[PDB]
């Protein structure tokens, strides 16, 4: 058995089928947010949806994930003993107000500000003391209830995350660490490349790849058991690149921002357009050009490739964002079929 | 002693005076250009000048620096054996003809088209090839003229310069390798930082930094007595970045260009027009924002952290980019006097 966690915005619970549900494993509710220290959940829309959810596939772990992109409160609320308790409380009122197995932790990141959020060289020690603050509490409360409550993070999937973290430590307080190999090439520059690559390819400055996050993420000490890779569900874009090695490696005058979803990409992009979709046979990646816009995504074939490399590696499975990014159903498929 | 090395454009050669060219143990002058697979010298206009700057300083070894960022031919010239033989020729061409006393190759970078040259995964194997190939043959023309022929490489300073090339074959056949510990960001990213910094500050996403780079090329298999670092004498530059942090790891629309050189810096931006330096104690680093507007640069406060760098680690010395940068002369001055 493999992890096959999808990330689903609260807006996108409604949508989930019967059938869908069967072919995850996880769900990450995206997203609760921190104030005054706590996790909040006011906002969030269709939480009342998920006993019916765990009815339909009574096998599937539910989590909120706190924080994405942006989310401030985290290092403010891991700085003291007070915020790290308040975090845990929060997420023991979060799994007995709600239907939730447990909290997903996606703070962006620990020792970063670039999000526009609030950092300090503090957060390396303070996140580890967070995480087994919120684990000892969840533990509590499942002794509780005589259950398990999960918690896991997602994490960035290169050098500087490792650097801003104590992973060898971190590990031990999480059911999984999932790794973000997305966005591993997007709005901080201007060359391009694959956002969501299995491997890195020859000839790219930026040597990041799904096959070398996983190393440094081993290498740090986090168990390959506890390792879930990430796949994308959309596409990382740079505008006005030289008509060169099919826009691959090309400088663009802006960075690489959002592209089109997998339900734009299939309708108006693949094969279409101007746009001529390529292979990538090292790096194991599509990508799509017109002679100046450049598109980088996962597709059916990266999946297959990706569902293979965690066979063969012994990992822990394959999370993705975001279920409402793919209306064709064929991504999730795919992600299905090959674990 | 230590290496004190200069970069010289050929148009600034006529500028150097007897008391900076004492200052300097090598001189290496910008840039020769590769056409046919051959070192060409034919556009460079002050190479009679070298024996009367060899007389001012006779221990003065004077370099020609070969290629620079965008200057094509070495992939094509080091992918067969006829170019490569054609590379080592004209390097011995240009010590016979020339008072020059040997060769400092400068492509950027083996396996890397980003600079808008040809590339190849080839390069990797092949790049050790055309180094030996030349070596063997300045050797062969030291021995008919008695002396020895010098031959060094500038190099890139980030992984993918090591994935690129064998760095423990390259080494063998130089006398030096300068990595190029300047530009570290700058034009393939839009997040701020330094360009030249000695050592990786907590909070940037990007971890390169002289000391990272040195470490690389260490494990890598370069003898550090081998190790030239590099100083710059010019700024890399953000615009429009948001007010917070001091402009330092903000996002840009844009890359990090070129910024003004050491004398307009001093002239015109340190602790003027709005511009207030800062100190990064960590990084070793200085830095200029005015609420917009972010560089990032070397002045004499780094320079003497990278002087003392060296001799604490047994480095080979220090390199600059470029002699014209600076006309106050200061920073020659710097590096002299902290090596």
């Amino acid at each position: 058995n493999y992890v096959v966690a999808g990330y689903v915005s609260d807006r996108h619970l409604p949508e989930l089928t019967k059938e869908e549900l069967k072919k995850l494993t996880h769900i990450n509710i995206a997203f609760g947010h921190v104030r005054e220290d706590r996790i909040q959940t006011g906002h969030l829309q269709n939480l009342k949806l998920l006993p019916e959810l765990k009815r339909e596939n009574p096998d599937l772990t539910i989590l909120l994930s706190v924080g994405g992109w942006s989310a401030g409160g985290f290092s403010e609320a891991a700085s003291t003993e007070a915020g790290r308790q308040a975090m845990a409380e929060s997420a023991v009122r979060a799994v007995t107000e709600y239907a939730l197995d447990g909290v997903d932790l996606d703070w962006e990141y620990p020792c970063y500000a670039e999000a526009g959020i609030a950092a300090s060289p503090d957060d390396k020690a303070n996140f580890t003391l967070l995480l087994r603050t919120m684990r000892e509490a969840l533990d509590r409360q499942g002794e509780r209830d005589g259950r398990h409550y999960w918690l896991t993070i997602a994490a960035g999937a290169d050098q500087y995350y490792i650097d801003g973290t104590e992973m060898a430590e971190v590990q031990r307080y999480l059911d999984f660490v999932q790794l973000m190999t997305y966005d591993m090439r997007g709005g901080f520059q201007t060359l391009t490349g694959h956002h969501t690559n299995l491997y890195t390819g020859t000839g790219d400055l930026f040597r990041i790849s799904v096959d070398a996050s996983v190393n440094l993420f081993v290498r740090a000490g986090v168990p390959k058991e506890k390792i879930v890779i990430g796949a994308a569900f959309y596409s990382r874009m740079w505008k006005d690149v030289p008509n060169v090695n099919r826009g691959l490696y090309q400088m663009s005058p802006g960075s690489g921002g959002y592209g089109p979803d997998f339900t734009e990409l299939a309708a108006e992009y693949i094969d279409r357009n101007g746009f001529v979709r390529y292979w990538d046979e090292e790096a194991k990646a599509p990508y799509l050009f017109d002679g100046q816009t450049f598109i980088s995504y996962d597709d059916e074939m990266s999946i297959r490739y990706k569902c293979d490399y965690v066979k063969a590696q012994e990992l822990a499975g394959v999370m993705f964002w975001e279920y409402g990014c793919d209306r064709t159903h064929r991504l999730l498929d795919a992600l299905y079929q090959g674990l």
